[PDB]
């Protein structure tokens, strides 16, 4: 009865026509200009990609198909007896643009339980990895190795006509999302619970719940945290490193497994998703140097020392946002509800009063406000997940939802190879005169 | 006496100042505009990145630090008794902008022989990979797994000041280049010469020669082919998928191993470097359907059938080039010198007379001329390297030179996070009015 693939079959042709006519009328309309500073500046400020699933406003923050986080919290189906949105529903919304029914949501949950199975070569590789190999590296290498199972790769090799690419992309997308929690849980267990097993998928539970059971957590509030975490980390428009990387790579017709693994190597950068890990490590050194209950003057000194040493303060700043990330606020609210007296949470709250002021004073950051990474691990730590080097993997699992949602659309719409022109400093000086 | 690291130490500060002042004068100067069609079109035509090592002219083809291929052939140091340029020299030129001496070239060769060593976890992983796992996937997963050895990753974790990033990037770059041929040869042997060993590095040979010895080839002309192949595939300005991917990923401070592995997943796409493999497979089906000596009319029919089936003709077309790729010409010339009567070569030559005309007739391709991939495998096949699924790995090994050369510079120059703004179709329609 419910079948997202059939729903997409109807939606594709209409969007295709809509875009066709618009481009007919406005393809040559200019939307902006390119300046020297933007080229040297990592395209900061350049409108460069079409990405359908979410759009970020610099002041208001992210919108998923037009809905803000608070709206998602309110509109998306929850677990029975739950308060947090199920990521399955968010996936539905991103892919279709429509809020799903709980019946639609449960089908996604069953579909994902049904497709979760790892091939042995992958299992063996994970099991043979050394404990000093970072969790993100183990995750990316496993996803890359799963490409032997790609249906898009196989169909492409068979010569399928380009109009059908989306269909195979959708299958690999659904299968990769289904398998991600098993890959992730397996790395968790091998590294931190050696000799134990992830167990089996219960076709009757939501994806976050099967994930937390494979991780070994029983707290019901932890399951709630997971549902929220996985929903909010899902997508952040297309120009963020991980999403842009999946987009660019997939544009060459690399399969979804290869596109997602490349994205993960981008998420593992300290200026991107690895910040979630870095925040915790900075905080632990904080509490170690200054010890648990610090004074404001002492926190400032600590912050200044980081800045003075040629390092960034993790968890603050943003390439597009210019105000406090609603994702940080949404986490703060969860903390205030569930772990209001945790000392680490209290520390994170105190830095909110300090850090922005120091950054402002330093005068370099364009956005002195906190971003999502400043508040994520604090939550995790409270529930017993103290392995900070593993935090980015969870962001990785979440991010698959948004990037894979968009990837289906890129191929449905026929987006071509992403290939901008580059320039050398010498060539550019000549183009202008020099300086 | 020779030490590239000391040479770069002097060059950095001067380039830094040069760029600083230029941006002072022209940072706000507009270099182009962005249109709707460019956003929907994979940034085709957008000047979007600064990339120093090479620049591609749409009519003339690639220039490496200002030199064309013919000039490199003529200027770069050759092996004793050789005719083809040594890739070590090309690496020197890209990194420094200056043509190296043969003494400088030999130091690079020794440096790379000295740093070539694989850690056991990597060896074990390769040895346990199934034979159905594509060679590019095995290569990318191994490079990702080598990141446990990263010096940049380690220094970053220790808190190094940002001004010194380049120094660590340079070390990981030199080490990754040194190890690449061992990773690559090991996949070659495991897959196609099961039970044999890659052997050891001879500190006295050039990098291409140690590579061909690990692959198991003795023909001296094969060694020459390898030197040319590895030099020409080295870099192709910054907006090509693989280079852009390394650039974007490295912009987040991910280490060179993670940045290069993500690039490789982009090179493995059929519209990018995998075309080299695809050309051979298309050709083999050709000769199989039509059998060895075909008539022109028959080749045309074969070509039209591919086009009519919703597929591309591999090896033809380009996102920027608008004339025949000098890299294809440079290969043709090698063929004419060394294997002029090979039937496959003859077939490739015949398609040169046919394909462009059919593409023109079809009227879709903007560039109906051949690209580098149309002539690479033909050369390989003649020397006995008939494993077409492995061809992209060789391109991968070559490409490390250009992208890693640039990566050092990106960090030396302090390029920030690559983060453009994205837009949805809906948002864009509104920005304009709609259509
Ligand atoms: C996120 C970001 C990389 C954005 O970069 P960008 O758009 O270039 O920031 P910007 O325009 O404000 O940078 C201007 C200057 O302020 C500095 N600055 C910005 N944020 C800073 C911070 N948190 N700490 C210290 N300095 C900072 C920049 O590094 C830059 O300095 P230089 O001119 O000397 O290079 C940056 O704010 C940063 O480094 N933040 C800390 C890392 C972090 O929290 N990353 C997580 C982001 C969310 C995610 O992806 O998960
Ligand atoms: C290389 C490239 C992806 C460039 O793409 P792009 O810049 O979009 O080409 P373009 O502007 O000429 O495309 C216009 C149209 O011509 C079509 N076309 C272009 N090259 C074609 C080819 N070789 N065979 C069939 N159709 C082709 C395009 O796919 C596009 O069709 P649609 O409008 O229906 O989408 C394209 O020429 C192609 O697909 N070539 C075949 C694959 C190939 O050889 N790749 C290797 C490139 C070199 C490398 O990276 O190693
Ligand atoms: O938006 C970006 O640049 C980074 C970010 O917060 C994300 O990807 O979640
Ligand atoms: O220039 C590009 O777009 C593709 C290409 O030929 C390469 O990367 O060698």
């Amino acid at each position: 009865s419910t079948n997202l693939k059939d729903v997409l079959a109807s939606l594709i042709p209409k969007e295709q026509a809509r875009i066709k006519t618009f481009r007919q009328q406005h393809g040559n309309t200019a939307v902006g200009q390119i300046t020297v500073d933007m080229s040297y500046g990592g395209m900061r400020g350049m409108k460069g990609l079409i990405y359908e699933t979410s759009v970020l406003d610099p002041d208001e923050g992210i919108r998923f198909r037009g809905f803000s986080i608070p709206e998602c919290q309110k509109l998306l189906p929850k677990a029975g007896g739950g308060e947090e949105p199920l990521p399955e529903g968010l996936f539905w919304l991103l892919v279709t643009g429509q809020i799903p029914t709980p019946e639609q949501v449960s089908w996604v949950s069953k579909e994902w339980a049904k497709r979760a199975a790892l091939p042995s070569h992958v299992v063996t590789m994970l099991d043979n990895f050394p404990t000093n190999l970072h969790p993100m590296s183990q995750l990316s290498a496993a996803i890359t190795a799963l490409n032997s199972e790609s249906n898009f790769a196989r169909a492409y090799a068979e010569g399928i006509n380009r109009t059908k690419y989306w269909e195979f992309v959708y299958e690999d997308a659904m299968d990769l999302i289904a398998k991600l929690p098993c890959v992730a849980a397996k790395i968790y267990r091998n590294l931190y619970r050696a000799g134990s097993s992830i167990g089996a998928i219960d076709s009757k539970l939501d994806w976050s719940h099967n994930f937390t059971n494979m991780l070994g957590y029983t707290d019901p509030q932890f399951t709630e945290l997971m549902r929220l975490y996985l929903t909010i980390h899902s997508d952040h428009e297309g120009g963020n490193v991980s999403a842009h990387t999946s987009h660019l790579v997939g544009s060459a017709l690399s399969d979804p497994y290869l596109s997602f693994a490349a994205a993960m190597n981008g998420l593992a950068g300290p200026l991107h998703g690895l910040a979630n890990q870095e925040v915790l490590l900075w905080l632990s050194q904080l509490q170690k140097d200054l010890g648990a209950d610090a004074s404001d003057e002492k926190l400032r000194d600590y912050i200044w020392n980081t800045l003075n040493s040629g390092r960034v303060v993790p968890g603050y700043g943003h390439a597009v946002l210019r105000k406090t990330d609603p994702r940080y606020t949404c986490q703060r609210e969860f903390a205030l509800k569930h772990l209001p007296s945790d000392p680490m949470f209290k520390l994170v709250a105190q830095l909110y009063k300090i850090v922005p002021n120091v950054l402002l004073e330093q005068g370099k950051a364009k956005n002195p406000w906190p971003n999502v990474d400043a508040h994520s691990g604090v939550l995790l730590q409270y529930y017993g997940m103290t392995e900070m080097n593993y935090y980015t993997v969870l962001f990785g699992v979440s991010r698959a939802l948004g990037v894979l949602a968009q990837l289906i659309w890129s191929r449905a719409l026929g987006f071509p190879l992403e290939r901008p022109k580059s320039m050398s400093t010498a060539g550019l000086e000549k183009l202008s005169a020099g300086g």
